């Protein structure tokens, strides 16, 4: 009684959707390195032997798309036809046009930076939970770390049969605690990872338990009842884009909170700061994390929304799950006094012209590496 | 006190992401019309002058992709270069391969239908709320209806300056009611819609208020304080794929609950029943709606999760927001006694080999047209 299960998933750097997010952000970073004010909306599609870039970019940068794309794929680890994909020999197709002048005139042309309009309408959420130091759900943190461990053991040659495409899934049993949640145990773990033709299934399952799970998940969460689904399909030689077409912005729940909190639907990768799908979601995370680290709540959800061409948010809402002594009205007043959620101010607070976006495009955008949206603001009230 | 704001958005049939969802589902339906057991994973990408199909299909059907794609675009209304896109003259490119034999062997080959494995791992949620008869949030229902009204007035020639690409957004002020929610008033409406070169902004704004909003939103929700952002960008002549690249599965929150409830990240369109991203989300909606229509709760969230190759869900969770006299344990027991959430049983209960998918791909998958997942199951307990 008073317990429940929750499941989250994550994917590796070579999962085809994640390849697309990383390439889209490599293109964004390449532009920002030369033109901090580049307007970028770069979608990527990946299928057998193909990376296609489709979208809209208006920028003063001179970017070599062939080189940027191939370097991103090389970093991921797809460097030979035996692995199903090779940066040296794949097709890179480009269908990029300028930003629509109708959007440009309605959003940013002849506007003071602080007063630029939102680049689109939409809704966005921020979330934070005190269950981990990084203020993230344990389910998603563990799922990301399992993928990172696979990449580590692939890159260091420990498990040379590993290939870049992987997925993980973690189910945790939680105890309810006055609106907050306390992890009790890991109920189920799934790991699927692309592999070479020579390794056998038993060798893989043993290595995934001993060298991956045990190296990531604290033993205190694992018990005799924990269920393991390791290589459950039985064979995963074909992988990457060859096994499944990838697209940018198809892992938006992996990118955020693993299903916890809420999501407004917008993808992050391949977009400059004027696209509030990314900047306002980062600012909302920053607000939520600041409320938790500031001791005002233990668990909190923030919604914001925008209209294209309008700078100020249309709506702001805060839900504290019963974990604050302050009302929603009081928390909203604190947020109003401490944050300015116009995109032209978020860009300054979070330094969103800096070319750090490729680093966000795998293992989640939140709870890692002290990015600006992860450094809480000291609140005055 | 005790009130809060919530915002949801919707998009029209000609929004580029939605074009892709509709084409992906037109391809799925074309296959299912000839082969009820087709394995389909069809992604679509749209940019100026281009529809690209990328993915994996194993099927006995003989499908004319050129015809299926062009007919879907014609239905949407993109039939002339003056509108930015034309089904008669666009490029249709196909990058479709068979389903990976490694996936096929791990999921469905030599398996009894009821015992087919999930086509992938993942998590999915279902949600229902008694605030409307259709058990959907008012924010998303109104946002969808505003887009449908635009399409209606475009097609009937009432507002011949309208083009197919549109977005809407509705913010409602709600009253808290013992875990359930009661709509009070519409706080803000956004409408952006592509238009011809001849109509002026004032004519559009007047028509959007008088012929669109007033024809959809009950007057009791609108007052002197309601904020209207109508054509807020000021100009939207360039639109459809020309204005913004579209991809399948980039409107997953529009497709579901408009941000309410929760989402596991999986896209619906272009996928056959074995892909639990779609079938298990439909079954979870069916469960949630059955719990609300059965009088067991007023508002409910259901999470399920799967592992590739495994038939039974790995986890099931139910959260009733404090709106049931039964505990989560009791509701879980009722669900266990009444539903079988293996994909090979969901297919039978929800008739998921039927080619009705293109109809789901605009205006939301839930709360409309008495699809099987919208017809509550009579619960025995
Ligand atoms: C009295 O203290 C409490 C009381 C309750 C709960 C809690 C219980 C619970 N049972 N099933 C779920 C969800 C998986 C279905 C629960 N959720 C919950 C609700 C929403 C979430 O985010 C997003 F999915 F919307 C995540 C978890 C709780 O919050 C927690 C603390
Ligand atoms: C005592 O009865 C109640 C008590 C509280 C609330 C309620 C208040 C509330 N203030 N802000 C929000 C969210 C926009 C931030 C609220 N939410 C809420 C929470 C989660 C939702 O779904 C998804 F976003 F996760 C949707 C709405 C409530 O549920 C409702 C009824
Ligand atoms: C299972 S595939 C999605 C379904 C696929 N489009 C189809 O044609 O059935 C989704 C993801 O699962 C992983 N995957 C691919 N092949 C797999 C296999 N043989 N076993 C397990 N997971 C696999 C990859 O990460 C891939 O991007
Ligand atoms: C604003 S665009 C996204 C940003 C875009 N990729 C860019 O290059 O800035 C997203 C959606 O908004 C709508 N849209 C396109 N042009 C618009 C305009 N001029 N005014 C308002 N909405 C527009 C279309 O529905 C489009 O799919």
């Amino acid at each position: 009684e008073g317990t429940f299960l929750f499941t989250s998933e994550s994917v590796g750097e070579g999962h085809p959707d994640k390849i697309c997010d990383q390439i889209s952000d490599a293109v964004l970073d390449a532009h920002l390195q030369q033109d901090p004010d580049a307007k970028v909306a770069c979608e990527t599609v990946a299928k057998t032997g193909m990376i296609l870039l489709a979208g809209e970019i208006t920028s003063r940068a001179a970017v070599d798309y062939q080189k940027v794309v191939r370097e991103a794929v090389k970093h991921i680890g797809y460097d030979d036809s035996s692995k199903g994909f090779d940066y040296k020999t794949c097709n890179v197709l480009v269908a990029l046009e300028q930003q629509s002048p109708d959007i440009a005139q309605g959003v940013h042309l002849d506007r003071n930076e602080e007063d630029i309009g939102a680049g689109d309408q939409g809704l966005m959420f921020g979330y934070a939970t005190d269950e981990t130091e990084e203020c993230m759900p344990l389910t998603i943190v563990l799922a990301h770390k399992l993928n990172a461990k696979l990449a580590e053991l692939r890159r260091n040659g420990t498990l040379p049969w590993l290939r870049p495409d992987s997925k993980t899934q973690v189910t945790v049993q939680y105890m309810q605690d006055r609106g907050a949640v306390l992890p009790i145990r890991v109920h189920t773990i799934v790991i699927s990872v692309q592999h070479d033709e020579e390794v056998c299934l038993d060798e893989m399952r043993d290595a995934l338990k001993e060298k991956v799970i045990k190296a990531v998940v604290p033993a205190k969460y694992l018990d005799e009842d924990t269920i393991y689904h390791l290589q459950p399909s039985g064979r995963f030689v074909i992988g990457g884009p060859q096994g499944d077409a990838g697209l940018t912005g198809r892992k938006i729940i992996v990118d955020t909170y693993g299903g916890w909190g809420a999501h407004g639907g917008g993808a992050f990768s391949g977009k400059d700061y004027t696209k509030v799908d990314r900047s306002a979601a980062y600012a909302a995370r920053w607000v939520a994390k600041s409320l938790v680290k500031g001791g005002l709540c233990r668990r909190v959800l923030v919604q914001v929304s925008y209209a294209i061409g309008v700078s100020h948010p249309l709506s702001i809402s805060i839900f504290h799950y019963g974990t604050s002594q302050k009302s929603e009205r009081e928390l909203l007043e604190i947020v109003k006094k401490n944050f300015d959620l116009r995109p032209g101010v978020i860009v300054r607070d979070l330094d969103l012209k800096k070319p750090i976006y490729q680093r966000t495009a795998a293992y989640g955008h939140f709870g890692r590496d002290s990015f600006p949206w992860e450094v809480p603001k000291k609140l005055k009230y």
